[PDB]
């Protein structure tokens, strides 16, 4: 008896009953103790003595072996304990060992971790996915993993290790092919990694979140390709709530901070610092096979960030025989700066990119229903590369309403590099254009339609301040085909403006082009005293229905008309009023239009 | 000794001290595992003996002992343990019978379910409602629940029964006159059912939430009469971050995923798939005795949504002696489709419906001050019956700024119905109209003004593609009065269309109706060298202030007026200028306006 | 053997292997309760006798015990048990005394709150501080707080006494110089304080949260000089999903429910109902140490309130030797509204606040680049003391857009107070003005342009319906200088309108203010038959570029121009059409435009 007490079966018989009601169920201690279940109770050498964590001890095997436990009974969650750090310095074995894996993650297995998750410096300079679902070295041929959560006030450590060589990778959390499975609370830092959380694989996976986490410091070197903190790689999953900061140099030109790459998937309510990037919202027709073709229902919203290059990536493509397309998007709420930087020092700044594809080109994109509305950008006046949308490859729509960009460039695409075609480019007049950028302008075209063309596009300009350096508000190159299109500049702060609107190939005389814009036009009138008319000496407004004067008149003798059409031969007519004969000439302000 | 060591008060006799500290407490082992409570301690047989969980052990009784002896000490959290499912397999008994309750919550005891429940196969084609706070079967005389939580991993499965009768209710969490409730993490599973979870009694109620739960498949038969998933029925309470799905065909005609009935009660941040609805926003009268007669500070935002029917309907009504009113709510952030069917096939797809009362009463609702702003929605170019507002009862007030809506109606409500009055109805500029549904639009008016009457009521018609199949962009019958309003149609991409605002009552001629729309006008000029009158051929402009040219004149020898007004005749006339005279008669395209 | 195992070492010879499993680390039943911790671990007598808490029981001493235990360790989690209520009854000692504290928090020592701390009337009249993560009485020689993380669905009680006089702080959570630290689910209720929690000191701190959490009545009397129940004060932070209500008269004229005042910071999706002020947006420059001298990423989203004085109020300050600067700021989506009060019986009602300092200075602030976008604001009819933004001082930018404003005032500032310096108001054409004060703005501007200067402005103002009680749409004093703007009146429910916008110094003569608003005017022909000029009687028409018909012409022998132009004298004058000659006169409504 007092052996069997002392020994390992000894809390299986010391009675216990809850709260001594004598309703409740007569158990043993052991009963009460094995609801719960830490580290501790697998962190033991082959007699069973208990084993301390540290720097010099690898937990890995006996992390493994209480997951592999839990996962026998049905699952449960298992304490990661507070008050320790638990390093892991060896590789695992079987499935995860395909993917650098340390530790697999099982099906109803949860890991709270309340501790500190460290890597030994066994890891250093070598690939490594610290948690890993898949169950096979093919992720083709992998099992799924089901509702796995990872929780708690708890740290995971990356140990600050450089990468070896570029083409490796390094991950913290992959869940596989994972179907209601979570992280919450928990902290990645200190490290130079490709990704901290994957979610889902190829489209394959569901109801993945990531919520209430920090990621602290994960790129360190130029050895590393490229880091995207969480990769969304299944539908009906997300970002909410977190945390990411970056303060390395090499994060502002490889770093972003979410991958949204399937259907209904969103980030929200989430603060960046210190990346080069915010979102990337793609359908990358190579990860099609899980979910379809289509990533639809994307969400953007309500996020903080201070970034060096862009905000929201859109992007499609195509394999040899899937077509990716996206569609549906939503960017809203969300408050986005350039950090302070030199002009040209980081990738080229922007709230929206339309980017080619991994390989550059411009000519496979399928991106339509896109609704940007009610965010904030600004950029420092010295940042020459700071667009609203750098649209870069092909657009089948993309809409602005009532956003506030402060920046060089509302709409920007560099000449002489791809030529976009674009449809359904809609910038609505509630969309305020602030003044940080007023003087920096010179040679500048405020939209620069470096496109091969343009459709059922909307362009309403409306300033809120002067900006004479600029070269033109909008200008569309004669070799930008311009059709069944609206372009309006407000005449607001454009009176001294040589130039407001500019169509290099008079490509608003098109039939179903509707435009108006101001310009200094030069009248001369016959002598009749009188109703008199008004003809400009200019003969370039063949194409304009109407004009109307934005000019007083400092005469008294005589009036211009204060409302024009046109002749045939291009120039503008008009009937004004000669109080005294005579042969009048003036230079009036009018705003043109035409079909408006 | 020994006796009492292997008796149930044996870890009472077995003392301890945390971590050998000497300055803390000297307790036995039963004191601290008598922190913690689980279902295992009062799932036993009448001689303590812990009985197994299984599909033929109904669980109920002992879940309910540990609720209830819980409740006796001031309450605490019991566990539902992970790695079994419980079944339940009968009724409760007392106040919850009323209700058809399985058991019955109290106040200040939480559930950490972390395992499953699952409904025995007892419950098919019955009634029931699993967890239920009320103390009596009349919800009038009962006590409130306070400080009840529900959260974890786990699962409450539904068994999959059909059921027995249309008339017959099921509900997971009933949580009463509820006051600090909550439901998080839970996944809702498997069912045909009438709600997963209700909030509050008739507006008794406050602080109770829905966040991070699932809800899939729901409702799986024919005889289900109807189904929210969430019913909200006290005020300062909502839903966030949730998951809806749904497989069936009858959830796209029947399901709704929340209804929000009480003021200050919010929707957020959720995804939606495969549901006739998103939620319902609504004053009954007859809900109205816990906080009032007013539906107030209602918010949903930032919502994902694929549904068949409509995504948020507006309403409220009236008893004998009680009115409801609705106001002061906000829709935003929202992106929302239609799911691909036939047109049609389920019932009217709209992103706000303004829905008749349950006996199809349009003229008892009183619902104002109501933003629609920064939504997307879209349906498919087949779905005839897809509106931004169907507009089906009376409405005093709704303001859509900044949507973007693609789909085949912007404003409609069905000709020979209802007759709805309707009040400052706000549709801003800056609502872009999309073209999916551009050829589509034979016989059909994109704006289908089909009330009684119209007033206070602003609607600014944007188009940014062309669609010439419609017959018009907004039509007003004889019948709907017009009076105090701003109707608007934008010229561009209007040039080719022979209808742009059509009034079929004349109406646009109201002392205080404010308007303009394009049409096509043929003008005869006198024969008179140099300033020359042209006047229109047709007498029906008497209602116009003045009118301006949208077409170039092809001519050099003259020029019609720029600009024209009116004369009492109903004759359009303006001055152009005959170079050498002749009569002219021209055909042109103009701007016409009145107060505008 | 029996003296032991009843001894406090007895749990520590009691052996333990998990479930039974041979691979288990062979433990000790005291081993694994040492896992976790409570109260009741350091709630005992210097006998190491448990002691039951109570009214008559001060807790602190043994909270505080058990809290400096758990440092020592590295941390953990105290769990402060449900079903009893603990109370505290005496100040702390040491460092937190410079703070009245009660509790002192130390690094990674998380509170499990799930019973109800109270406090005792000990605290009657008195100061206090509740939790203090300060460790020094002076906070600048304070060291940090990190990973302190207080949750749970316990309450926080302070005991409903009224502050001894106004000079008195009180507190619940002081987190310090504070980094990752959070408060989740708790209620803090029935008291009179200054705040609830503060985050943060002075700039110094990061990742500090509050979420979920409960606000309860926290002001009570006169003697309270004023509260913010969130005071944020370290970046990178935020309170999320909270609720907050107060029943006293007090708490509307002195609450507010949160202040961000370091940048990065964030309040959202919360319900606000019974307090003055929704949050201030503020950087002091008296606070600028830790973080620098700009509050910038500012995020008010989402939210319901029920407010008696000002939604968001926005500002900065200097010092000596530093100076605010206060940017970047987003307001959008918030449904807001002041509660039912007599016209100025509280701080005068506003969604935007642009706040003088402490000392009432108006010439100190640099607030700009902020952005108010997708929000209403209601206030009921008789609240004369209601605006969209009350402007009263110096401005820099603020820019709204699609938001719905039912309220006395759009822009507000008292006459005879301050005079504002004007920079970058912009204000939207899609900012949608209600109904509900129609007919009660007897000698009252919508738009009281108050200020000393206006520049690089825009107001662009549109009615819904008809308000003819008003004085004007718009108004600039003649000692408002304006510059540099555009300033519109939409025609739509104008006509019978005696003014619309006035310049009371004529200051839209100006050479860069481009302006649009309706008049009346009488003009005179000339006798002759055929096309005529009409000139007007008055001469106040030198500023205006051109004029149109709002009018129709009830004439069949004549017409009145359509458009018009001026004239030196500063007469309009057009050409017309006499079908027979003679000299006519009329009365005509026109849209006189100005360089627009
Ligand atoms: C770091 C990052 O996320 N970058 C984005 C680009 O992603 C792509 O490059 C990445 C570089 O790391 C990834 O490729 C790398 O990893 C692949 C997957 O690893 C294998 O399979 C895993 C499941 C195993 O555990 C591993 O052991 C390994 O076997 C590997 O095949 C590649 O060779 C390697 O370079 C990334 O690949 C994806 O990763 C996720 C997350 O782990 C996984 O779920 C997917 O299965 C996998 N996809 C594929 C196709 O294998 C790869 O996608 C990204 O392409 C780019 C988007 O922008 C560009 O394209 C847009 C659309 O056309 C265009 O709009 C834009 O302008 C372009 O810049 O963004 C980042 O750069
Ligand atoms: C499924 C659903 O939610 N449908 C919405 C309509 O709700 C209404 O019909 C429901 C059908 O299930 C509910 O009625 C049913 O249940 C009633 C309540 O059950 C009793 O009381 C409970 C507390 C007990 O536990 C039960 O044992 C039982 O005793 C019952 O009285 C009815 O006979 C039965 O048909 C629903 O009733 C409400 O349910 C909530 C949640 O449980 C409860 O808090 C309320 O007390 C209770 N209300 C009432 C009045 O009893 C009942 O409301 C809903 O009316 C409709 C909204 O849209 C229509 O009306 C709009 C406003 O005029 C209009 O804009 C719109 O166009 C219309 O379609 O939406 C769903 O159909
Ligand atoms: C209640 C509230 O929050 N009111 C807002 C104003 O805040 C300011 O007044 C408060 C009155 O309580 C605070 O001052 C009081 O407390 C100070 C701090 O206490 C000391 O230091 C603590 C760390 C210790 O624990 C204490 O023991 C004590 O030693 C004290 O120095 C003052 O004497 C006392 O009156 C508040 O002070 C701040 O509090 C936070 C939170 O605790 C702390 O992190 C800061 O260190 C501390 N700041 C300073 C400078 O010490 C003090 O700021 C607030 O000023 C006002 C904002 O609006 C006005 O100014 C705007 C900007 O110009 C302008 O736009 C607007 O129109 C103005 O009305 O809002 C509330 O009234
Ligand atoms: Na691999
Ligand atoms: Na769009
Ligand atoms: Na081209
Ligand atoms: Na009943
Ligand atoms: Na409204
Ligand atoms: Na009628
Ligand atoms: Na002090
Ligand atoms: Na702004
Ligand atoms: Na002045």
């Amino acid at each position: 008896f007092r052996a069997i007490i002392e020994s390992p079966e000894g809390a299986g018989h010391v009675g216990y009953q809850y709260r001594r009601n004598t309703g409740s169920t007569m158990r043993m201690v052991s009963d009460v103790l094995d609801e719960r279940v830490s580290l501790w109770d697998f962190h033991c050498d082959p007699s069973g003595n208990v084993i301390q964590p540290g720097p010099n001890v690898d937990s890995r095997q006996y992390l493994q072996a209480a997951i592999d436990y839990v996962s026998s009974n049905g699952g449960g969650t298992i304490t990661i304990p507070a008050g320790y750090t638990w390093y892991l310095g060896s590789y695992g074995v079987g499935g995860i060992a395909g993917h650098s894996g340390i530790i697999q993650l099982r099906s109803n297995v949860n890991l709270n971790i309340e501790g500190r998750i460290h890597l030994s410096p066994f890891f250093d300079l070598k690939p490594f996915q610290v948690f890993v679902g898949f169950d096979n070295g093919d992720p083709a041929s992998s099992g799924n993993l089901e509702n796995c959560h990872i929780y708690g006030h708890g740290v995971v450590d990356f140990g600050g290790y450089e990468f070896g060589a570029s083409s490796q990778l390094r991950n913290g959390v992959a869940f596989g092919r994972s179907y209601n499975c979570s992280v919450t609370g928990i902290t990645f830092q200190n490290g130079d990694v490709t990704w901290a959380i994957t979610l889902g694989w190829n489209g394959y996976g569901s109801n993945c979140y990531v919520r209430k986490c920090r990621f602290i410091n994960l790129v360190n070197s130029s050895v590393n390709a490229a880091h995207s903190t969480v990769y969304v790689n299944c539908p009906y999953s997300g970002v909410e709530s977190c945390y990411f900061s970056m303060s390395s140099s090499f994060a502002r030109n490889i770093a972003c901070s979410v991958a949204l790459h399937q259907h209904d998937t969103f980030y929200r309510g989430s603060t960046v610092n210190g990346y080069c990037r915010g979102a990337y919202v793609v359908m990358h027709a190579a990860e099609a096979a899980g979910a379809g073709s289509y990533a639809y229902n994307m969400q953007v919203e309500n996020n903080i960030a201070v970034i060096y290059g862009q905000f929201v990536i859109l992007g499609s493509d195509v394999t040899a025989t899937v077509s990716g397309h996206l569609n549906d998007v939503i960017v809203s709420g969300n408050i986005v700066s350039i950090g302070e930087r030199a002009a040209f020092s980081a990738p080229f700044g922007a709230f929206i990119d339309i980017g080619p594809d991994n390989s550059g080109a411009s000519n496979v994109q399928d991106i339509q229903r896109v609704l940007v509305t009610g965010n904030s950008f600004y950029a420092p006046a010295n940042i020459t590369d700071s667009a609203a949308i750098t649209l870069r490859a092909n657009l089948n729509g993309c809409t602005f309403i009532a956003n506030n960009f402060d920046c060089r460039y509302m709409v920007y695409n560099a000449p002489g590099t791809t030529s976009p075609v674009v449809q359904n480019l809609v910038w609505d007049k509630s969309n305020v254009i602030g003044g940080t950028h007023a003087n920096q302008r010179a040679g500048q075209n405020l939209f620069d339609m470096q496109f091969a063309s343009v459709v059922n596009s909307t362009i309403e300009v409306q300033l809120s301040c002067e900006d004479l350096s600029m070269f033109s508000c909008i200008l569309f190159p004669a070799s930008c085909q311009l059709s069944y299109s609206k372009i309006t500049v407000d005449s607001a702060w454009t009176k001294s403006m040589s130039n407001t609107a500019v169509f290099e190939g008079n490509q608003q005389a098109g039939a179903n082009v509707y435009v108006s814009y101001p310009a200094t036009v030069n009248l001369t009138s016959y002598n009749t005293q009188g109703a008199v008319p008004f003809f400009s000496t200019d003969t370039n407004y063949a194409w304009v229905t109407s004009a109307y004067s934005l000019s007083i008149n400092e005469n008294l003798d005589f009036s211009p008309p204060a409302t024009y059409t046109n002749k045939a031969n291009g120039q503008l007519v008009g009937v004004g009023y000669n109080e005294i004969g005579g042969v009048r000439s003036v230079s009036v302000r009018l705003m043109l239009q035409r079909q408006v």
